[PDB]
């Protein structure tokens, strides 16, 4: 339970996630999680940037500093690079956001862990056709067949959740149209009374134009413009298909075992806005990336519920996650006469086989020291080996083959005292560890060929106190944390969508996370939350001035959410949500700043139940007051193209037609 979790945890229920929502972006529904900053870039190539307590704000694409599991399959790779685009919002049961590295039961992460579980098929079988049309020619439809052959408690009882969605959009920005085909199957079969097998299949094909960032003047003059995106035809194709086998068994009344194996393949092509000039350097990797990532893994854990002086539940396991990378880079241009025609795959400029695999023994323990006092104490020993074998050796571009090994002990602990049956205080300490991604190692600020292997991994020590109190039909959670990070990986510079990274010697985050979910008499929901986050450099990361003490860019000091929704089981329902985002620094120097903004969204729908049929029609207006703001920044953009403008007042209408057999 959230209240019983001795750490900052938020659980966003899938149905609330789908309540009058487009079901396109996680930002639609995770906005109410304190300490979780979800930057919508209006860009399905780089996609949503998720940060937990400031960790991940450096991510120029996908997510970093957050370990994301989608139905047990890591969306975060052994190099720490993650993607949220494969999450099927239409089929999510719930999203668990764990803030802080306070559990050894998840891989290393500086910020936290996000677990997305797909709905388990239940009775009655249901086929749900969902559709949604929103501003900018946004159109997401989908079919979800979710059912089961029994209660799931008998051998051979099968549950299934098959869900396919097609999303298309012209995009708010110029050159930001995107198409995402998503398929997501969660099958389960009870082998016998003791065991349960679960198949996960996930597939996502994306073709998204990349609008890029705008300078302040560009954003002010025309927020929709994407001039570099037009010139370079910056765009991204993704094709990721993963499968997962989760075998759970009960070996005894006190013992359980769980083996989660997975294997997926992600094919990426990304045309970037790097001009020809830098690519004329033989050491340059070009302006187009083609990536073929084959990831597999097996996490085998044993949970024993015994007593050593006091009751103690320990989950000890071994996690293996391997990823191979066939990574190629081409010129993003071909020369017509003497002029580069961009948006084209040119001459090969990079060709390497990278291999990043981590092996982590881990042991989590939960001692009931007293009736009210409990102690989590876990340690994960993460050993990560990276090996780049460079196949691109030309004059001025030598053998860039290298390797690295990071071996980190990650202890976490938590003392939780039950003030009352409804009020728990907790004090959690934890060590987080973040290796640089392969892409973060790929590029040197000095422009020479070879990986930036001087990029050290970051290690963060997080202390946190917290208090969760049930205030009726709801939870009030307060968390106060300090995270001191050594060698924090930060964006050094970004140009044309390509980012070099460096290590900030010392950073400090001090934050408070208040959350309040409450259901009132009469189908009323109130979800409030406030995040305060002082994320500062404790060392100078700037090459030209003292930025020591400056706010870390990409991180809002304050975020706020307040949604009130009248959502009865059927009939007319409605809701409104105010989302405050504090201003965000776009550079280490704290000279470029995305202004703070308040976004008021409204929605109203009608659910009609006619025996086996449910028709949920709804209309929503996001950014009700038409606030001009920037939904995401590109930190340390070398040309000051920090700003990813957000739409303005926009609308959507959705229909969810469910038939229960
Ligand atoms: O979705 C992906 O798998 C993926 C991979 C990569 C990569 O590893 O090169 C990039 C991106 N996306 C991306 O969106 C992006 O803007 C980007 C820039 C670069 C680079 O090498 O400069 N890689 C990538
Ligand atoms: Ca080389």
């Amino acid at each position: 339970s959230e209240l019983d979790t001795p750490a900052a945890v938020s659980v966003v229920d899938g149905e609330e996630m789908r309540l009058a929502t487009p079901r396109i972006n996680l930002s639609e529904s995770l906005t109410g999680v304190p300490g979780l900053q979800v930057q919508n870039r209006q860009n399905y190539a780089q996609d949503l940037q998720l940060s937990i307590r400031g960790f991940g704000s450096r991510s120029t694409y996908g997510i970093r500093g957050i370990r994301l599991y989608v139905d047990g399959i890591p969306a975060t790779m052994p190099d720490g690079q993650g993607q949220t685009s494969n999450i099927d919002l239409s089929s999510v049961q719930n999203v668990e956001v764990l803030r802080g590295p306070f559990s050894a039961l998840y891989g290393n992460a500086s910020g936290g862990v996000m677990n997305v579980t797909t709905q388990t098929g239940q009775q009655p079988p249901t086929i749900e056709a969902s559709s949604y049309y929103g501003s900018f020619g946004s159109w997401r439809y989908g079919l979800k067949a979710t059912g089961a052959t029994g209660d799931g408690t008998q051998p051979g009882d099968v549950d299934y959740t098959v869900s396919t969605t097609r999303f298309t959009t012209h995009g708010y920005r110029d050159h930001s149209g995107a198409q995402k085909n998503l398929a997501n199957a969660k099958l389960g079969v009870r082998i016998d009374e003791a065991s349960k097998l679960s198949l996960i299949f996930n597939s996502v094909d994306i073709k998204a134009d990349d609008p890029g960032g705008l300078t302040k003047a560009e954003w002010k003059a025309n927020p929709q413009q994407a001039p570099r995106a037009e010139q370079y035809d910056t765009r991204k194709t993704i094709k990721q298909t993963q499968a997962g086998l989760r075998y759970e068994r009960s070996l005894s009344s006190r013992d359980d075992m769980s083996v989660m194996m997975y294997a997926g393949e992600r094919e990426t092509t990304q045309y970037q806005s790097i001009p020809m000039a830098p690519q004329l350097n033989p050491s340059h990797a070009g302006g187009v990336i083609t990536l073929q990532r084959h990831y597999q893994g097996i996490d085998s854990r044993w949970t024993h519920r015994g007593e050593l002086g006091v009751p103690v539940t320990f989950t000890t396991g071994l996690n293996y996650e391997n990823m191979s990378e066939n990574r190629k880079g081409y010129n993003n241009f071909r020369l017509n006469s003497g002029m580069p025609e961009y948006g084209q795959k040119g001459e090969l400029r990079r060709d390497e086989r990278n291999l990043m695999w981590n092996i982590d023994p881990y042991l989590q323990t939960q001692w009931q020291l007293s009736e009210k006092l409990s102690l989590d104490a876990g340690v994960r020993y993460s050993s990560v080996w990276f090996d780049s074998n460079d196949h691109y050796v030309t004059p001025g571009n030598g053998d860039d083959s290298g390797d690295a090994s990071y071996h980190k002990w990650l202890p976490a602990g938590s003392l939780k005292y039950a003030m009352t049956d409804a009020w728990n205080i907790y004090l959690a300490a934890g060590r987080g560890f973040e290796t640089p991604t392969i892409n973060e190692l790929s590029y040197r600020a000095d422009g020479q060929s070879g990986m930036n292997l001087g990029l050290k991994p970051s290690t963060n020590d997080t202390i946190e106190i917290g208090s969760k109190t049930r205030i009726g039909d709801g939870l009030l959670s307060l968390a106060l944390f300090q995270t001191d990070t050594d060698d924090e990986i930060v964006v050094d510079s970004s140009s044309g969508g390509r980012t070099t990274y460096k290590n900030a010697g010392k950073t400090r985050r001090q934050g408070a996370e208040l959350a309040w979910d409450q259901r009132f008499a009469g189908d009323f929901r109130v979800n409030a939350s406030w995040t305060w986050l002082d994320a500062t450099y404790r060392s100078n990361v700037c090459n030209e001035q003292d930025c020591n003490g400056n706010r870390m860019p990409g991180i809002a000091r304050n975020m706020g959410f307040a949604s009130i929704g009248y959502v009865p089981e059927d009939g007319w329902y409605a809701g409104t949500e105010a989302r405050y985002m504090g201003d965000i620094m776009a550079d280490d120097e704290n000279t470029a700043k995305a202004p703070s903004y308040t976004l008021v969204g409204l929605f109203t729908g009608y659910k009609y139940n006619y025996h086996n049929l449910t028709v949920d029609l709804f209309g929503r207006v996001d950014n009700l007051f038409d606030k001009e703001y920037v939904g995401s920044v590109i930190v340390n953009e070398s040309n000051g193209r920090y700003y990813e403008p957000s739409p303005g007042r926009n609308y959507g209408v959705g229909m969810n037609i469910a038939w229960r057999f």
